[PDB]
Order: structure tokens, then sequence, then C-alpha cells
């Protein structure tokens, strides 16, 4: 194998990339999130009860449909930062891409309305390690380099800014035409998860943050930039940034006076302006106007650390390299 696919993704409102894959024979087809901060996959089972409003508007998959099933049935919980799932496992042919493999996946059947209601995507497939993973299943990626028919045991994220290609995962290497420059390289803290040391977080030039270092994991599946309670008490302290409930907000016409902020990765810094982090739904003063950025407390072993989602990937083109256990980042091109 020299082979290298490529899923298309969908952006949708800056928050939600999903993309699509197949399971089952014949092939049922799903939007799914490619998550690098978990590492299972599931989609909602034809078993999930129309209570569940989740349920109602997102598509299942059907058992009884597909002549490539085979039964497991072990009860799962899986539980995000933002939401929880309870099914059971399932066993499957599935495609991503090109590629085809038989995979563990667990049928979904409590599907809370919160935060799922709200997800334009049915699914999720994780990227994580097998060290995350619940019930120890074999992640998707895993089983595709038992293939051994990648080009490279690495696959690449874009992701766009609104709308036209939303985004792309290539698998088995990078797709050029959507980064420039050359990549530069992190390796990981330990194999197990998709995270790397960081060294400082400016708010334009001077370091506020991080002095004497602290984690940042690499998650496509969050929609922002998030740091523990205190980072971002402090970071929106800097930036007049004013706590709502959940969201942090600033007036619309100091939106775009709002300073750089930059992540010290590595041997470079990862600058973010404001066009990166400010969801200027309007310049008025009036108005007020989200931050792609918030508070999120991850619990040890994981936490306590930052999550560079997809407010930082829309800047720089990503690359999870399994072969040398290291992440690579480079500007994308728009
Ligand atoms: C509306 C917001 C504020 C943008 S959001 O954060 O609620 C969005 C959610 C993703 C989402 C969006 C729309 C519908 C459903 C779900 C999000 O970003 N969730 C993250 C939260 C997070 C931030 N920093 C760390 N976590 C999230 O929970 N992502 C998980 C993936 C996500 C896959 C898609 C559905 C929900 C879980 C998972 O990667 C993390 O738990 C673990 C690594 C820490």
């Amino acid at each position: 194998g020299n082979t290298t696919s490529s899923v298309i993704l969908t952006n949708y409102m800056d928050t939600q990339y999903y993309g699509e894959i197949g399971i089952g024979t014949p092939p049922q087809t799903f939007k799914v999130v490619f998550d690098t901060g978990s590492s299972n996959v599931w989609v909602p089972s034809s078993k999930c009860s129309r209570l569940y409003t989740a349920c109602v508007y997102h598509k299942l998959f059907d058992a009884s449909d597909s002549s490539s099933y085979k039964h497991n049935g072990t009860e799962l919980t899986l539980r995000y930062s933002t939401g929880t799932v309870s099914g059971f496992l399932s066993q499957d042919i599935i495609t991503v891409g090109g590629i085809t493999v038989t995979q563990m996946f667990g049928e979904v059947t409590e599907m809370p309305a919160l935060p799922f209601m709200l997800a334009e995507f049915d699914g999720v497939v994780g990227m994580g390690f097998i060290e995350q993973a619940i019930g120890r299943v074999t992640p998707i990626f895993d089983n595709i380099i038992s293939q051994g028919v990648l080009k490279e045991d690495v696959f690449s994220f874009y992701y766009n800014r609104d709308s036209s290609l939303g985004g792309q995962i290539v698998l088995g290497g990078s797709d050029p035409q959507h980064y420039e420059g050359n990549f530069h390289y992190i390796n990981l803290i330990k194999t197990g998860v998709w995270q790397i040391q960081m060294k400082g977080v400016s708010v334009g030039s001077s370091t506020l943050l991080c002095e004497d270092g602290c984690l940042a994991l690499v998650d496509t599946g969050a929609s922002y930039i998030s740091g523990s309670t205190s980072s971002i008490e402090k970071l929106m302290e800097a930036l007049g940034a004013k706590k709502r409930l959940f969201d942090y907000v600033v007036k619309c016409n100091e939106g775009p006076t709002l300073p750089d902020i930059s992540f010290h990765l590595g041997g470079k810094e990862y600058t973010l302006t404001s066009a990166d982090y400010v969801f200027q739904e309007s310049y008025s003063s009036k108005k007020l106007c989200t931050l792609a950025i918030h508070a999120m407390d991850i619990p040890p072993p994981t936490g306590p650390t930052w999550a560079l989602g997809a407010t930082f990937i829309r800047k720089f083109y990503t690359e999870f390299d399994r072969r040398n256990n290291r992440i690579g980042f480079a500007l994308a091109r728009h």
C-alpha cells in the first residue's frame, strides 16, 4: 500500500465539522465528527427510543438491514466534555473514503437533547488511542494501520472558514493544496493521547500565561480553544471580554481592536488575530460579539490542559503522525 484516501467535510457555522462514512452491507451512511480527543466510534441505533429528540432528527443504524452485521451487545457510556451517550457494541463493515474496515462501534440508545439536538452530524469517530477507548475497543485508525494500505501512518486535518470545501481529512498523508510552508513538529508528551507541551500563551507581545509551561490537547472534535477556568478568567480580563453565562463576549465595535493571542508550541509561535477568534456578527456598539474561546475543566489524568480546537486548526493545517508520535502544524491555504 501507498494509498491515501480523503474525506470531504462540511463546515456548519464554524463550530461543526462533519463528514460521511457508511456502515453495514449494503452501506448505511452517517455524518460524523472526526475527534482526536476521544477514541470510540458510535452512531444512533434503530433501537434509540423516539422519545429522544436527538434520535428523531438523526439517522439510525439498522442491524436488521445489514448482512455484514456481527453481534456483540456490550453496554457502554461515553462521556465527553460536552455531552454523553450510552448504547451497546456492534461489529460491522465500515467505510471511510476508499478504505473499508471491520470495526467495533457503539449503537447509541440514549442521546440527550443537549447538546445533540443541535448537532448537524449524527455520529463521531474517535481518532485517538486505545488508551482512551471505553471497553478497550480497537479504534478505527489502529484498525486501518493493521491493513497496511496507508502510504504513511498519518492522517491530516484541513478546516476551512465558513463558505467551496468546508474541510478535509486525509488518511495516509497530507494535502499540500491546503497548506503552505513546511510542517513544524512537536513530539507527544506521552503516547496514548494527542497532547503536547505548551511553553506560553501571550496576549499581545507579552506572555500572560503558561509561564512555567502547560499541556495542550490538539482536539479536532472541539469547536473552540479551551483552557481551565482560571486561565480563561485571566485571559478574558486581558481582552476586557465580559463573561456571559457560558460564553465570553465583547461589544462588536471593539472586536477588531482586540490584540493577538499567540501559542508557543515547540520552536515557534502560533498566532491568532481578532479575525480568527471573534465571531464578527456585527460591528455595532449596541451588539455583543462572541469569542471562539471558553473554559473547559478537563479532569486528570488528561487535565488540567488546554484544548486547541477548530479556532486554531482553521489557522494551522494539522497532521497527526502515529509512526513517530508527533503532531505537525502548517499555515492553512484558504
Ligand atoms: C456550542 C459550543 C460552545 C461551541 S460547544 O463547545 O458546546 C461545542 C461542542 C461540540 C458540539 C457542537 C455541536 C453539537 C454537538 C457537539 C464541543 O466543542 N465540545 C467539546 C468541548 C471541549 C472543549 N475543549 C475540550 N472539550 C467536546 O466535548 N469535544 C469532545 C468531542 C465531541 C465530539 C462531537 C460531539 C460531542 C463530543 C471531546 O473531544 C472532548 O470531550 C475530550 C477531549 C477532551
